């Protein structure tokens, strides 16, 4: 039976719109985790309840080498706590920022891992991820991808079933989402297109600081590439960033298999991707189990405290949530 008292709170790893993530040590075991901490009050007030419960569900129901693994979820009278594996390599942005562009080989390696994870979610879990953006990609201590943040997932989506919720970050929205006339699972391949584009090209495929103008570009503007980009990369990215999901790579009944067989991935053995038999091109150079070199000092410098008999309280501002009683089976 796990509570807040079972952990030592070490360093702030980041803050998002709805809460914060702390590097913790489980005292009993000496193991290190990233604890995501949400205020019930804030979740309720910002209408983030449904997303939070979706994230909780999808984490409990999924086991994949490239999806962040949940160890515990539990709740206090005022908090919801996700204890997850600590992705020691930080956010991919940290790296991509600094290096400007990844090589095609390194993007290919990350792209394959992301395809592997999305194929599992689509094929095995009937889940559409919907939130594929650079910010949701981290690296584990070995340099393998971890997709994080499952709040915008859609469950129970089998084959060609459609969704209609308008959601996702403005720069990353697929044309059919902006059309707002229903969309399907190929929205994830649009997202793979955008992140692989950022990795290889060093910038978003489409950008304007005005959203109306950004949305016009996403919908209408043909993709362009820096002229150093190799032909196969350009072919992959053009196929992923087709405006019409029916013409998009991965947009047909074969889903991920169409992307897996693209010649950009020639020579990749997909079972070996899954088994982590491809050596990462970058290994995080962390020197301890608590090294936070791949996290922003803006966050890690900050002080941590217990806030910034109530076991059964179930109020409107602070509900007693279902399924926050989770400890992964050993
Ligand atoms: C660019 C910035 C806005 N990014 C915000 C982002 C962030 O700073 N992050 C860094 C810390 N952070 C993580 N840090 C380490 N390991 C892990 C995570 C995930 C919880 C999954 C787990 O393997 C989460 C991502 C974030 C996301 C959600 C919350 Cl609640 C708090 C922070």
């Amino acid at each position: 039976r796990v509570t807040m008292n079972e952990f030592e709170y070490l360093k702030l790893l980041g803050k998002g719109t709805f809460g914060k993530v702390i590097l913790v040590k489980e005292k009993a075991t000496g193991r290190y985790y990233a604890m995501k901490i949400l205020k019930k009050e804030v979740i309720v007030a910002k209408d983030e309840v449904a997303h939070t419960l979706t994230e909780n569900r999808v984490l409990q129901n999924s086991r994949h080498p490239f999806l962040t693994a949940l160890k515990y979820s539990f709740q206090t009278h005022d908090r919801l706590c996700f204890v997850m594996e600590y992705a020691n390599g930080g956010e991919l942005f940290f790296h991509l920022s600094r290096e400007r562009v990844f090589s095609e080989d390194r993007a290919r390696f990350y792209g394959a891992e992301i395809v592997s994870a999305l194929d599992y979610l689509h094929s095995e879990k009937n889940v559409v991820y919907r939130d594929l953006k650079l910010e949701n990609l981290m690296l584990d201590k070995d340099g393998h991808i971890k997709i994080t943040d499952f709040g915008l997932c859609k469950e129970g989506i089998k084959d060609g079933a459609t969704m209609k919720t308008f959601c996702g970050t403005p720069e990353y929205l697929a044309p059919e989402v902006l059309e707002d006339n229903d969309y399907g699972r190929a929205v994830d391949w649009w997202g793979l297109g955008v992140v692989m584009y950022e990795m290889m090209c060093g910038r978003l495929p489409f950008y304007n600081q005005d959203h109306e103008k950004l949305f016009e570009l996403i919908l209408m503007e043909e993709i362009r590439f820096p002229r150093t980009l190799g032909p196969e990369a350009k072919s992959l990215l053009s196929g992923l960033l087709k405006k019409d999901p029916k013409q998009r790579l991965g947009g047909g009944s074969e889903d991920a298999k169409e992307i897996m067989q693209h010649r950009f991935f020639a020579g990749i053995v997909w079972q070996h991707v899954y088994e982590k038999k491809l050596s990462p091109p970058f290994k995080p150079q962390v020197t301890s189990e608590t090294d936070t070199r791949y996290f922003d000092e803006e966050f890690t410098a900050q002080m941590i405290t217990i806030t910034p008999s109530m076991e059964c309280v179930d109020s409107e501002r602070r509900p007693h949530f279902p399924q926050f009683d989770y400890s992964a089976s050993s």
